[PDB]
């Protein structure tokens, strides 16, 4: 390789959004830029849409993907990942005079690889909670697709990006939605969303995966060994960390 092609959504701050400039900005940037200089590759990132991201890639368009993608078992199918450049829960968002903030949460962190039996007590009492509330997902993302299989019962509706579920949200026509607390965290801590606020259990694992990695098509055996490497080098002298600060205002940093 002596150059390559990153793919990312453009509308998913902090991972990856555009400045005032209309310059892609973000962690996925500041992590893929660092990561190629740590490969000796030359870099470029292009603004992709969601629905056809993983087509796109497989399709030979761009070399990878970096757009706060988990490595969920589903897509793994279809693509490899880097091991994960990012790790965090996923969890529920409502607005700060929401009554569902007076729900007990009874399991804090809750891990979905294997479902004990009170583990399925808490996802039933919170889907029986959420059968009388309006839900908001950003289509084609692990959101849509936890409430698809996981929650079933409850009323969904999709959305292009993350913004517009948001936007919906703070104008009253959702009642509630989740993302990662990647996410979640950098949003509801702006006073602009004072508004809004995270709750009910932070999940890991199951049809989410573990953590955020770098998209790449299967046969780059090469390149995954390539990124597995500036990775492992990134987490080691504190650079994901440090970003991860930068962006999230907090460490997510594997
Ligand atoms: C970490 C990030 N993952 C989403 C990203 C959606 C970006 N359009 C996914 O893998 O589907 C999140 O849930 O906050």
């Amino acid at each position: 390789y002596k150059s390559i092609t990153i793919a990312t959504e453009g509308s998913y701050a902090p991972y990856n959004f555009k400045d005032a400039g209309g310059k892609l900005i973000g962690f996925d940037i500041d992590l893929g830029n660092d990561l190629c200089k740590r490969m000796n590759i030359e870099c470029k990132f292009v603004e992709q849409a969601w629905d056809g991201i993983i087509p796109s890639l497989t399709a030979g368009r761009y070399d990878a993907i970096m757009a706060a993608m988990g490595i969920q078992p589903a897509r793994e199918k279809v693509i490899a990942f880097s091991r994960p450049y990012l790790l965090t829960p996923m969890t529920f968002l409502t607005t700060a005079d929401s009554p569902l903030l007076k729900t007990q949460v009874a399991i804090e962190n809750l891990p979905l690889d294997n479902i004990t039996p009170e583990q399925k007590a808490e996802l039933d009492k919170f889907t029986k909670i959420f059968e009388g509330v309006k839900f908001g997902v950003q289509a084609g993302t692990s959101h849509e697709a936890f409430m698809k299989q996981m929650m079933p019962s409850v009323q969904i509706s999709t959305y292009d990006t993350i913004d517009n579920v948001v936007m919906d949200l703070k104008a009253g026509r959702i009642d509630a939605s989740l993302a990662s607390v990647s996410f979640l965290k950098p949003l509801t801590d702006k006073p602009d969303n004072k508004d809004l606020k995270m709750f009910g259990p932070r999940m890991t694992g199951g049809l989410f995966g573990k953590g955020v990695g770098v998209g790449i098509r299967k046969e780059d055996a090469d390149l995954k060994a390539l990124f597995d490497k500036a990775i492992d080098a990134a987490i080691a002298d504190g650079t994901v960390q440090k970003l991860s600060q930068q962006w999230f205002g907090y460490d997510a940093s594997p």
